[PDB]
């Protein structure tokens, strides 16, 4: 920067910049990269409090440790203060980052690594993966010193030591002849006693099995629910709670059959026998659209065969992936696009799995980082949707709710299993060839499925990878996306990921290969998992659209929340309509 014989050498970085004060011109020749000048600027930004000596300025520019309040780390550093693993920050998930180059670029934020773009003062920090915890300090070494930032106090787990463990077998019949004396909802809100006006009457009027025990006031489960025991509350008619207990991880997978023998080979063609759907809800109570639920007017009534049909058969040589492409019209007469009141804003998915009744994932309505809190005039639906930009009016209807009905579990803080949201249609829509409910499995239904060799077909326009993560080279695509996604069984589905394999959920997707990440993040927020029935001919929903775990590690699957035991569930809503 001076003696101007040493104009005749052209600058260096760690001659002039580092050792010297370089000015931007000689940091320009020292680096010339136009990014290495920002990367420069915003560390001298940073490091005026490290300019000497030249280890401290040094290490400030470097990042592997902190210096000054540490905005400037560059490390490997992924643990927080209390230990909780750290979101990544292109995932939107757990705690959205509005915090990226847009606000402070000179952070220059990494791929999970710590970062306090925002200055906060607790230090170098990461949003924890924890959705109760937004952020949390790391243990940053501090540059020059054998100090990190805060001591390492990571999140041990619960001390089985000081736990009184319970030794009780878990309860099969799902609770059906539960005798303890638990008679307090989940969350610990009383349930009546059966001998009160209010259960003596739900219980004359309702179908509720005598062999099943009815005890004073405990939850019982006399309806067969599958989700657990339950109760009802006073006050307003209606109110259904379950109470919590040591249930099993408890699948479909793990019945035995009475009458599917040992000969599981050339798998057989329905030999003329359509299935007659026996319906188990009542029409003048669940609705129209059960009885005739889950089948293509224009494709199987109509004898059209669609191409990617034939692809859903295992049989396939190694099953080749199968890439989502531009989809028929109307393929998917149940699907909903749920978008915010106002601006215009493809927010969440739906299922429109009945007349009147719409399934969606209880996260569009409501989980704490992000900061949504749903009421009734704040979402729209629009129902039959092909392209997003164009309100074709010749297919699809535009429609409003008028009530919503949040499952009492729905436990945001561990892994979103139980994601199940209900709305009722506040203007039923006119029946039309090209929108149907979509039918509903039961247990054997579901078992015999995946003992049929079906694969399943997964409908979504890509809203999943933009919501949850926020990669930036791959917008929304124009056209809807359908795939054949095969069933994975448990065990690679548990060995993929961290997150606990809940009771309520199951696998789908490609498996990965090398090098080539697959589409298991592709879909929409609440979207259903519809799959194909050759042996009755419709088509069923199995899982909701949970949290992936594709799009914030490479390589993982698909896990989605069961579906098929909402059945005792679903009666519970209608009947506080059907009174
Ligand atoms: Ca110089
Ligand atoms: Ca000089
Ligand atoms: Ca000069
Ligand atoms: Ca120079
Ligand atoms: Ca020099
Ligand atoms: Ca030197």
């Amino acid at each position: 920067a001076n003696t101007f014989l040493e104009e005749v050498r052209k600058g260096n970085l760690e001659r002039e910049c580092v050792e010297e004060t370089c000015s931007y011109e000689e940091a320009f020749e020292a680096l010339e990269s136009s990014t290495a000048t920002d990367v420069f600027w915003a560390k001298y930004t940073a490091c005026e409090t490290a300019r000497t000596p030249r280890d401290k300025l040094a290490a400030c520019l470097e990042g592997n440790c902190a210096e000054g309040l540490g905005t400037n780390y560059r490390g490997h550093v992924n643990i927080t203060r209390s230990g909780i693993e750290c979101q990544l920050w292109r995932s939107r998930y757990p705690h959205k980052p509005e915090i990226n180059s847009t606000t402070h670029p000179g952070a220059d934020l990494q791929e999970n690594f710590c970062r306090n773009p925002d200055s906060s003062t607790t230090g170098p920090w990461c949003y924890t993966t924890d959705p109760t915890v937004r952020r949390q300090e790391c243990s940053i070494p501090v540059c020059g010193q054998d100090q990190v930032t805060v001591a390492m106090t990571p999140r041990s787990e619960g001390s089985s030591v000081n736990l009184s463990p319970p030794l009780e077998q878990c309860v099969p019949d799902r609770g059906q002849q539960y005798q303890g004396r638990l008679a307090v909802t989940t969350h610990g809100l009383p349930c009546l006693a059966w001998a009160s006006a209010q259960a003596k009457a739900l219980s004359k009027h309702q179908d509720f099995n005598s062999a099943v025990q009815l005890v004073e006031n405990f939850c019982r489960n006399p309806d067969g629910d599958e989700e657990g025991v339950w109760c009802y509350v006073a006050g307003k008619p209606g109110d259904f709670g379950y109470c919590d207990l040591n249930y099993c991880e408890e699948a479909v997978e793990e019945e035995t059959g009475d009458g599917l023998d040992e000969d599981s080979d050339r798998a057989i063609e329905g030999r003329t026998a359509t299935s007659e759907y026996q319906t188990f809800f009542n029409p003048r109570t669940f609705g129209s659209g059960e009885a005739d639920c889950g089948l293509r007017p224009l494709f199987e009534k109509k004898s059209l065969e669609d191409k990617t049909e034939r692809e859903l058969l295992e049989s396939y040589i190694d099953g080749r992936i199968v890439e989502g492409s531009d989809a028929e019209i109307g393929m998917s007469p149940w699907q909903v696009m749920l978008f915010r009141k106002s601006p215009q804003e493809l927010l969440c998915g739906a299922s429109l799995i009945s007349d009147r009744w719409v399934l969606t994932a209880a996260h569009c309505l409501l989980y704490p980082p992000w900061d949504k809190n749903f009421t009734e005039n704040d979402l729209l639906v629009r129902i039959g949707k092909h392209s997003r930009t164009r309100y074709e009016r010749n297919i699809e209807k535009i429609s409003m709710l008028e009530k919503i009905y949040i499952h009492p579990r729905y436990n945001w803080r561990e892994n979103l299993d139980r994601d199940i949201a209900l709305m009722k249609l506040k203007k039923p829509v006119a029946f039309s060839d090209y929108i149907h409910p979509v039918c509903l499995p039961d247990r054997e239904t579901a078992a015999s499925l995946l003992q049929a060799g079906y694969k399943g077909r997964v409908t979504g326009w890509g809203n999943l990878k933009e919501t949850w993560t926020a990669n930036v080279g791959k917008g929304q695509p124009s056209v809807l996306q359908v795939v054949n996604l095969p069933i994975v069984e448990r065990p690679v589905c548990k060995d993929s990921t961290r997150i606990r394999i809940t009771d309520n959920m199951f696998c789908a997707g490609y498996k990965p290969d090398e090098g080539k990440r697959g589409d298991a993040c592709e879909g929409d927020s609440g979207g259903p998992f519809v799959m194909k029935s050759p042996f009755n001919n419709r088509w069923y929903q199995m899982g909701i659209v949970s949290w992936g775990e594709g799009c914030d590690r490479d390589g993982k699957y698909g896990f989605y929340t069961h579906v098929f035991r909402l059945k005792k569930w679903i009666q519970k809503v209608i009947d506080q309509f059907g009174e």
